[PDB]
Formats: C-alpha cells, sequence, structure tokens
C-alpha cells in the first residue's frame, strides 16, 4: 500500500517535472522509491559508479566512498571502479553487502581523458554491471542518490544554469569546434560531473566525445569547457531520457540551500 | 529552434504530469512534438494499429479509419489490423503515403477474447511493426494522437475515473479471479479501449491477459469488467512506461469538455 497518486492534484507544481521530449526531471516529491526500488531488484540490478582520483584528487576518496555507503544505491548491487595513479592511496573503506570496489591503475587532458578511459575497460563494463554512472571524486553524498536516475541515459543539470536562458549557457560557440552548438540551439546546460546510464549508452557516449575530443586536437581547437563541451553537445543531438535536477550536483557554499531544493544529495567538497 | 524548456516555469501546473514510478502521463503542453517526430523518424517507426470489427460494429469502421487518417500518427508509416468476421464489408479508405491496411478474417467474449487473438499473429506482429496499439472501433479521431504516446507500454486513463480515489474503481474485487485487486492497492483505473506498446510488451501483456481469464473460465468466474479487469491487474504489476491522459479517451456527450482537457483526441461516437 502507498499513497495514491491524483492525476488533478500535481505533487510539484514549482517546477518542470518532464522534458519536452518526455523525459523525467528527477525531483524530490516525484517518484515513490517503494516502487522503483522493487522494480529494480526484481532485475538484480548492478549499478557500476566510475570515479577518477589522480595525483592530489586521492584525498576526496575516503569521503567520497564512505558517504556513498550511506546514500548511493543503498540495497542494491554496487560495483565502484577507482581509476588512479595511486592504487595504495585508496582508502580501505567498509563496504555493504553486495557492494564491491576495484582499483584500475591508469597513467584540462585528466578531466577530458576521463572519456577515454571510460570507454579499453569497455567489455569489462558490459560483463560486470548494467548501469554506469561518472562522478566527480570530489564529493560528497548528503542524502539519497538511488535507482530514480536510473534509465538509458541521463544528464545532470548544471547547479549555476538551470534558472538561465540558453544565450547564457557556455556551450562551445565556434564553428570549428565538434562542440559546436548555435545561439539558438540547446535545451539544458548538463555538467559533466554527474551523467550516466546503460553501459552500452554510457559507451556509445563517452566514445563519441572522445572521437570528438580527438578530431578537435588534429584541428588545433580545444573546446571551452572542454569534455563538458562535447558532453552538451552530445546530449542535444541524443537527448537522455532522465534529467536529474540540482539536487544532484550542488555546492551549498556557493550557492546555499534554496527553497525549490528538498533535498541536497550530491555536493561538492571544498578544496 | 523551438523554445528554451525552462526548469521553473512547469507549462502544466494544474495536473499530474509523471508518475510515482517517473512514467510521463501525457498531456498537450508536455511535450514538443517536433523533437519526438524527429526522434521517431529517425528510427523509421513503424506503428502497428489494431481494431475488431465483428457483427454489426463494420459500420464504425469508415469513419474510424477516415479519421485516423487525418490524425494517427501522421507522417509515420502505419499498419492497421481489421480483425473483421466481414471482410467484404471493410470500407475501402484512401490512405495516405507509408500505410496501409490488412483485414484479418476472425470467427463479453467478442471484447475478451481480442487479447487472444492479438496474441496467432504473434510473428507476423514482430516482424511487420515497431510498436501496436489497440484500440476499440466505436471512435473516431478528432485531433493529433501521435508518436507522444510510444513507449515500451502505456495505458490509458479511464475518463470516468481518472479524479476518483481507489475505493471508487471497479477493479474486480472477489479474491477467486485472477484479475483481484485489493481495495488499499491500485495507482489507476485504465480503460481497455486504448493500450500499447513494444511489440514485444503487448505480445506478454495479451499474453497474460488471455491466460488469466482461461484460469478464471476453469474457475467458473468471471471478472466484472472482462478483458479491462485483467488489462487493469496486469498494468498494476507490470507498471506502465507511459499514461495517457483521458485527452485520449473521451465522450464529450456524457462528459462535456472540462477546462483541464486542452484537446480531444480519440472519442467515443453514439451507438
Ligand atoms: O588533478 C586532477 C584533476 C582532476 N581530477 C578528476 O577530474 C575531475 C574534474 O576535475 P575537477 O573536480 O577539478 O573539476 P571542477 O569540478 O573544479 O570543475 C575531478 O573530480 C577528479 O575526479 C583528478 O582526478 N586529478
Ligand atoms: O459485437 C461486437 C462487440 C464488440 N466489438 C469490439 O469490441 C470492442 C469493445 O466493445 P464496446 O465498444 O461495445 O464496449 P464499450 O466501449 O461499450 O464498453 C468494440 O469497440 C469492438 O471493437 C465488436 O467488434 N463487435
Ligand atoms: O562552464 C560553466 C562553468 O561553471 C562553473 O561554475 C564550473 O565551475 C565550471 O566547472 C564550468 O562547469
Ligand atoms: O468499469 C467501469 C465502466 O465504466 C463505464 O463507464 C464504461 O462504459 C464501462 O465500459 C466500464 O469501463
Ligand atoms: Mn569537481
Ligand atoms: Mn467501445
Amino acid at each position: 500500500v502507498y499513497p495514491q497518486p491524483k492525476v488533478l492534484t500535481p505533487c510539484r507544481k514549482d517546477v518542470l517535472v518532464v522534458t519536452p521530449w518526455l523525459a523525467p526531471i528527477v525531483w524530490e516529491g516525484t517518484f515513490n522509491i517503494d516502487i522503483l526500488n522493487e522494480q529494480f531488484r526484481l532485475q538484480n540490478t548492478t549499478i557500476g559508479l566510475t570515479v577518477f582520483a589522480i595525483k592530489k584528487y586521492v584525498a576526496f576518496l575516503k569521503l567520497f566512498l564512505e558517504t556513498a555507503e550511506k546514500h548511493f544505491m543503498v540495497g542494491h548491487r554496487v560495483h565502484y571502479y577507482v581509476f588512479t595513479d595511486q592504487p595504495a592511496a585508496v582508502p580501505r573503506v567498509t563496504l555493504g553487502t553486495g557492494r564491491q570496489l576495484s582499483v584500475l591503475e591508469v597513467g584540462q587532458d585528466v578531466s577530458m581523458r576521463r572519456m577515454e578511459m571510460i570507454s579499453g575497460c569497455e567489455r569489462r563494463f558490459l560483463s560486470e554491471v548494467d548501469y554506469l554512472v561518472c562522478v566527480d571524486v570530489d564529493m560528497e553524498f548528503r542524502d539519497h542518490v538511488g535507482v530514480e536516475i536510473l534509465t538509458p541515459l541521463f544528464g545532470t543539470l548544471h547547479p549555476s544554469f538551470y534558472g538561465s536562458s540558453r544565450e547564457a549557457f557556455t556551450y562551445e560557440r565556434r564553428p570549428q569546434s565538434q562542440a559546436y552548438i548555435p545561439k539558438d540551439e540547446g535545451d539544458f546546460y548538463y555538467m559533466g560531473a554527474f551523467f550516466g546510464g546503460s553501459v552500452q549508452e554510457v559507451q556509445r557516449l563517452t566514445r563519441a566525445c572522445h572521437q570528438a575530443m580527438m578530431v578537435d586536437q588534429a584541428n588545433g581547437i580545444e573546446a571551452v569547457w572542454h569534455d563538458e563541451s562535447h558532453l552538451n553537445k552530445y546530449l542535444l543531438r541524443h537527448k537522455p531520457t532522465k534529467v536529474l535536477s540540482p539536487e544532484y550536483l550542488w555546492d551549498q557554499q556557493l550557492l546555499g540551500w534554496p527553497a525549490v531544493l528538498r533535498k541536497l544529495r550530491f555536493t561538492a567538497v571544498p578544496k
């Protein structure tokens, strides 16, 4: 038994909860997590979480993993993939049942080469997980981040730009660049710090983005916000099937806690 | 170029536009059809439309097909499947390009055996269409019914019950019946006159419903609203990925034209 949804009473009247191509925009009050959890557990869903911790960024892993254990996909199977140049620096964090961590040793370019890196690993991710979630490491989970986000392809609204008009969006504006988006085009401005989807869709996106960055390199141009520019051009042409609200990528220090955010789920750590 | 969606201005504030399991509820103002049409045309989508016209109900086919040609999936590939006991009575209606009609000659039970009938035809539908849409024939299209409805599995809100509480829903209430739903369970009350989805999901539903009706027959009980009872129990246990609003199944004679319905798309013909 759960509350009956009533078609003439919306739960959120303050925010857009569906995109114009009928992809849910994920806000607190839009979902009944008990239903979603059942649906995903019936498929024995496994969620992969990829995070890069190169050089000094290994310092962010303890809090990132500790808070993931508290809030990320709790109850579901989780496989953390930690890409690092320092395998011995990965903290040994105690994990809940059904949860595992692998350390993958790896060699503008650090942020940029993630797309490349997410796409060798190609067959390993396909056999091991159902979905892949790709996040920044300099973050902490503060509240529930669960199977509501899962879908073939998702992006996340950039917290600086969700109330803005498209002309303000910092898309790549040089036609020279594979990331180019004209001033009168564009749905949203997505942040590169949180995207994902099915393994197939994430491999497609990361391959596409990597292919497009190489083309730009071979043309002597670097998109303005780098991987995030290409991510935005990809998601314009291949629209995500869910969009996460800024509950899922916030910075309380810079932006506070507005009323429209009922929960602050995944937030920046000061650096 | 199209209007930018703005996350802090919802287009519909009056109605629920997403279910609690994050399936869009399809209302005018929720979708940009230009985006959707492009997405579906890139896949060369073919939509099958099944309709039964047995005995006197052949009289409803001319208006049904004529108005489908005006409003149903215009621009997309369409294959009408007309199940009838009178093949010579099917009117010869002129069709738009990319649209074809097949006549399938067939033998409470007429409405009920549709599930059976939709599921022989099994391999024929799989090769011929991407989606199947299953409707009543005693209807007319009055406005756009297009690719916004398409998804793996959909049902449609019954126009008598979209403002009601679940205790009022005329679900099967006898535990004896495969269609049984307890008084404190249930999301919506779906009408049997308009459902569909991918061919795989529709074959699964129709097979399930047929299997459940047989079990009831072998137990001496007939669910209260017959196929619609079983459809409602199926959709409770296997939640649809889109829900159509009552714009998609209405009766102006009985129910008028309320403000909450911006368009009346598919309506009952007086009989
Ligand atoms: O020296 C570095 C710089 C970046 N990163 C990774 O690349 C991500 C994006 O960079 P950063 O968080 O610095 O970008 P910002 O959020 O400030 O724009 C980081 O979270 C890390 O996962 C890293 O591991 N080592
Ligand atoms: O003699 C009949 C009775 C029913 N039907 C089909 O079964 C559907 C459902 O029946 P009906 O429309 O009578 O049900 P209602 O909408 O009144 O409940 C009809 O649209 C027809 O497609 C038919 O073809 N011949
Ligand atoms: O491109 C706009 C920029 O927004 C900043 O607020 C953010 O720190 C950058 O990483 C980039 O996303
Ligand atoms: O079960 C409730 C009933 O609602 C009636 O209004 C409709 O005519 C019936 O076909 C059935 O759907
Ligand atoms: Mn960061
Ligand atoms: Mn009817």
